[PDB]
């Protein structure tokens, strides 16, 4: 029993973190096979960042200008390329600690673990969700650029996120491992707004199922609702509309608890309209939306 | 910016996890040098657990009865001993992945990372606090026994906790790496109550400093208080009394924010007496006590 915001064990990803320096700028790189991936703004100076012409900036850089350090060993750069907003530095040595890996572009509402790094060294690991507005509510400081987000499927690491920037909002923006930003963000030092963020409804329901599995049943009621009626309430409270696909994904949790999805929706409706009245669910005074139905099943079944 | 319940990178500890089987029971072991540490209740059957005589039970076990598996390789047991509530199985091979380590017995209120494991394999990592009542509010299932709690100081892992049991309360109890339980708990299948748990006052204040550092300043007020007056309020709300030692430990955060500790105490007093009025602090609708002042400094400064 118990329910925590759990991250994947980070060992496979720690063995991939390197330091990349270009001029005066130092950030984190991801070394997989003979390629080091990092945010392309490593080639910029503070004045370049206001309106950078990355193609012209990269043209003034040669293989010897990129310094790559793995722990205390210097890697030799033999190739360099820009793919969207990431640089691919070809090194002469394949990473002996390269785990089985994939590059995946996650969907908003999906979750992942972040290994926050500084100077090629890991400092901590935490669980995140890609928000519907394509930002992440992480914990990142100056020097954290190049830190990656991932998931693990038994032995295979699926890299999904590379950290690039913080919006003045305090929220974080970044790319997939092909350098494509999630959202409308650009790697330029200019005011950028993350659109309106919504609450991931399917995740809150999954967490209400995790609460029931853990003994927290006070919010359960004698009511039911319909997809259309619950959706009228979801739009009022900035909640993503619930679809039959979401209902299907909640199937294993509905079967495990014996509570039909539409009955769980009616508990959520009353929680939205009436608040929590000073009570808590899984040690929380608000409705949690950063646990997917897969996360709930995995945590409640002990998948290693 | 941003503030998350951050765990230490778990790679150094994943390289130490093994599976220990004794009869029908399988649990997790910690392999460091030529010794595998695990909870002593691995030698028990469900009937033995009601009132176990560990000394007599262990007498019926020989080195060959303990099966130790590291990934897919079988370790050879050449010695066995019981130290309080843990078994020390001497193996013929030293763990090549043994990091620099210490065994420390943490104080209540201090924090640590848990690498939850099943069958010698890690499933996730999360941050915990040792509660004033010596329990931890973890996420553990059957098979998770032997999972460890630790801290990392640059390259040195300080093992502080080994998971042994769950109380019917849903909270978790365990030992230090010498097998001494934190709290009054015994490794017997009998009703055990964790005493009254208090809120770690110094940690809530540290988190209020992390909130100020992150832009959340709504709770700051035009009031001040004294240690004695604030303590009258702390006892009313099941909060640990604040001492001058706690005030001193908050010194770096007080210097960084420019807000004197007694002024932060007055904000906490008004938050206790008036609640949050539907507002949040660092994305939370309740007062968080599982971040020490060291955790706040480390997260807000990027210590790797
Ligand atoms: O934020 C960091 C660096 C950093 C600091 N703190 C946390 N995480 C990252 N760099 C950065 C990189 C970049 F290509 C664009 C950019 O634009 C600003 C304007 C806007 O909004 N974002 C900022
Ligand atoms: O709880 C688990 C096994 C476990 C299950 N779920 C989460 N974490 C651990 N074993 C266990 C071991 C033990 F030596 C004593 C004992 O007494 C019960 C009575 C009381 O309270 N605790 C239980």
């Amino acid at each position: 029993s118990g329910f925590r915001k759990m991250a994947f064990p980070s060992g496979k990803v720690e063995g991939c973190m390197v330091q990349v320096t270009c001029g005066t700028t130092t950030l984190n790189g991801l070394w997989l096979d003979d390629v080091v991936y990092c945010p392309r703004h490593v080639i910029c100076t503070s004045e370049d960042m206001l309106n950078p012409n990355y193609e012209d900036l990269l043209i003034r850089k040669s293989n010897h200008n990129f310094l790559v350090q793995a722990g205390n060993v210097q890697l030799r750069v033999i190739g360099h390329s820009m793919q969207n907003c990431v640089l691919k530095l070809k090194v002469d040595t394949a990473n002996p600690k390269t785990p089985k890996y994939k590059f995946v572009r996650i969907q908003p509402g999906q979750t992942f673990s972040v290994l926050a790094c500084y100077n090629g060294s890991p400092s901590g690991v935490y669980q995140c969700a890609m928000r519907p507005n394509f930002t992440i509510k992480g914990s990142f400081l100056n020097g954290s650029c190049g830190s990656v987000g991932f998931n693990i499927d038994y032995d295979c690491v699926s890299f999904c996120y590379m950290h690039h920037m913080e919006l003045p909002t305090g929220v974080h923006a970044g790319t997939d491992l092909e350098g494509n930003f999630y959202g409308p963000f650009v790697d330029r030092q200019t005011a950028q707004a993350a659109g309106t963020d919504t609450t991931i409804t399917v995740n809150v329901l999954a967490w209400l199922y995790a609460a029931v599995i853990n003994g927290d049943r006070w919010f359960l009621n004698r009511f039911t609702t319909t997809l259309n009626d619950f959706n009228l309430v979801a739009m009022k409270y900035n909640y993503e509309p619930l679809t039959q696909d979401h209902v299907d994904i909640l199937g294993p949790l509905s079967a495990q608890t014996g509570i039909a999805v539409l009955d769980m929706c009616a508990s959520l409706k009353e929680l939205l309209q009436n608040g929590m009245n000073g009570r808590t669910i899984l040690g929380s005074a608000l409705l949690e939306d950063e646990f997917t139905p897969f996360d709930v099943v995995r945590q409640c079944s002990g998948v290693t």
